[PDB]
């Protein structure tokens, strides 16, 4: 299914603008403790550990998006958004949000 | 009403601009300590604790905008952001703006 | 005049895009304290006392970059954006932003 | 030159999408103290202190955009984003962000 | 590869919505606060040591989402959007997002 953080789907035409739909995930504060703290100069994604654990915690936050959007029987999601929030300064949460939509 | 995270409607344009609507709700530093200090590595709202009270202040937020857009006579709410604020070291607050439409 | 979180106004023209504006209010410590700090679980904008104080807050920003805009001559503002933010330790700050237009 | 929070300019065609420029300006631990900490309740823009240093601050991270555009061969910015961050415990930095481009 | 906020590129058309792509770079707590430490008065980028070490980040954030882009096929980026979390204790992460296309 498309997911697009434009606010449309070029050459089709949304019928239906279906509801808000979100997704989240935690990353707890062990796990962040150590593989940010490891961090020394300006450390990339590809090259730094922290990443594929905060891929995976952003992939699931899509995916629960994707699979809420879908059973309310959309087929696109536009203007999706992808936010980080350090609540008490150890969980890093990844929250997305946008429009799921029928085109 | 319609929501969306979209800058506009496709097929009915808008008649009317009438005010940014607003809409929030706190959770509390207990309860954001309890429930989101959970998970000892990565996991997602889908199967965790913490997303039923971040989805219920979310929730809480998105029908005070509508409700409040209702009001003001709008049938539309377009170009909607969903926020979150970590206000203290506990608690979050959940904000969504967007602008009062009639189409 | 016309506030706008969206990127035009339907049926009417930009003339001249005259400069980007800006409106801030700050809500002291003892504020936030007293009653966003207070909540103890999940409190909604029409239930909590901090509505108010957020609302006028907010208004105060909004009121202040029309007026700005009004200044320079404009007579729409599209492209607005609202967010929060922590300033200072337990003092919290919404600053309001968008672009400030002839139609 | 012409810079806007809008996602485009109307009327005028984008002939090339040259880069995402930035800008940023920060205020040091001293400054954000004797303007922020004596807020009480809620201090508005206009009447507030802490507005001229703010948006020097920001103005300052506009420029610096402005001027890395032109430098790039651009006559406009579009897509502006301000951002407000606290960097180190006392700081605040403002962040601009947008696509430099040539129409 | 063109990388913008817009949701099109004018005058080319998108025949895939590959997938919304990141990048990420955090600055260690290290060049954080021992160079965000010079901050007097209120500093642009430009004139302060900063814009150093902070650009480099965001360089390396936005090449490796536009290297992802290019693994998964896309050759246009579309929707981005950068932004920048205080992750620990004086670390600066600044993530970009936007969404892989096909023009």
């Amino acid at each position: 299914m498309i997911v697009t953080t434009t606010s449309g789907i070029q050459g089709k035409e949304i019928i239906e603008y279906i509801d808000i739909v979100n997704g989240e995930a935690i990353m707890g504060a062990n796990i962040v403790r150590d593989l940010f703290a490891s961090v020394r100069d300006v450390v990339g994604g590809r090259a730094g550990s922290y990443e594929s654990k905060l891929k995976e915690a952003r992939d699931i936050a899509m995916d629960e998006m994707k699979e809420l959007a879908k059973q309310k029987g959309a087929n696109a999601i536009v203007g999706v958004d992808v936010d980080y929030e350090v609540v008490r300064d150890g969980m890093l949460m990844v929250a997305v949000s946008g429009t799921a939509v029928r085109i």
